[PDB]
């Protein structure tokens, strides 16, 4: 396989997703993730994913190999290696300009467009990916994004009319549940419930990404949502009373207000956090709204 024709070189972070490590396949730099010996599942479905299905995105990790190896046994998910790095370490590193800001949001858009759309092609069935949030984006070389870590991923085909949630006792990052997630009333036997958790996600991370445009000489710091009302960690409690009693959002800083672009992307993203989930805008709306704006 293409594990035994790998080396692992160097750690590149260790957290809750298990370890990414920058590998050599015959040479040539890759990632390598292996899961936590807990994850077992994660790492199962994404193989299912990226082996069963056509799924081949300028916007979504592009998948080389899984494996199975000894070290116990280690479960490893092989792709290309993006040498940035996550988005959460990238709004870290560097402030961004319009051109910079637009082009890592609308990226993100247009894969989870690609996700979210059936093709009958060639094809794909529509997928929710129910796990997004800036730790599982990648920045590429060109300033685009791409999509990560598919383990909790569900499947809808119009031609069965049959949703696969797969087997996964994983949940959602606390920080980024959708308040039909947090108050356990998200309607679990209809796909359309699965997409609504991802624009949800979608709208903080656009939120994140958005304080770190400079305009008219100021620019926020990184901050993840809520970070001024939950702790790091926070439990499913403490999101429960942010999100579900208190309805609070995140705050539009007013400077946003005093540019054309963040002005447009406030409004965005408001219209991801609607309490009701029918009323959140479509993944492909998004899309079709940041290609437009300037
Ligand atoms: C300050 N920095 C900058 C960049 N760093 C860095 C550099 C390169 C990569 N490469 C990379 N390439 C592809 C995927 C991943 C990856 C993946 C991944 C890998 C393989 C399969 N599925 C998901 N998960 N995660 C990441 C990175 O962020 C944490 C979560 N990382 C990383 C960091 C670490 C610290």
């Amino acid at each position: 396989t293409v594990a035994h024709q790998i080396t692992l070189l160097e750690c590149v972070g260790k957290g809750r997703y298990g370890e990414v490590w920058r590998g050599s396949w015959q040479g040539e730099n890759v990632a390598v993730k292996i899961f936590s010996s807990r994850d077992e599942k994660s790492w199962f479905r994404e193989t299912e994913l990226y082996n069963t299905v056509m799924l081949r995105h300028e916007n979504i990790l592009g998948f080389i190999a899984s494996d199975m190896t000894s070290r116990s046994t280690q479960l490893w998910l092989i792709t290309h290696y993006h040498e940035m790095g996550s988005l959460y370490d990238y709004l870290q590193l560097t402030t961004l300009d319009t051109v910079s800001c637009l082009r890592i949001v609308l990226s993100i858009a247009s894969g989870l467009a690609h996700l979210h759309i059936e093709i009958f092609g060639q094809g794909k069935p529509a997928i929710a990916h129910r796990d997004l949030k800036s730790k599982n984006i990648l920045v590429k070389k060109n300033g685009q994004c791409c999509i990560a870590d598919l383990g909790l991923a569900v499947m809808h085909s119009q031609s069965t009319n049959q949703l696969d949630v797969g087997n996964n006792p994983r949940v959602g990052t606390k920080r980024y549940m959708a308040p039909e997630v947090l108050d356990e009333t998200i309607q679990v036997d209809c796909f359309d419930s699965y997409k609504r958790v991802d624009i949800w996600a979608f709208g903080l991370v656009l939120w994140e990404v958005a304080r770190r445009m400079v305009s008219n000489g100021i620019v926020e710091d990184y901050k993840p949502p809520f970070y001024d009302v939950v702790p790091n960690d926070p439990s499913f409690e403490d999101m429960r009373k942010v999100v579900c009693v208190d309805q609070q959002r995140p705050n539009i800083p007013n400077r946003w207000f005093s540019d054309p672009t963040l002005t447009s992307l406030a409004k965005l993203m408001k219209e991801c956090w609607y309490q009701n989930p029918s009323a959140r805008l479509t993944a492909l709306r998004i899309k079709k709204t940041l290609t437009k704006i300037d």
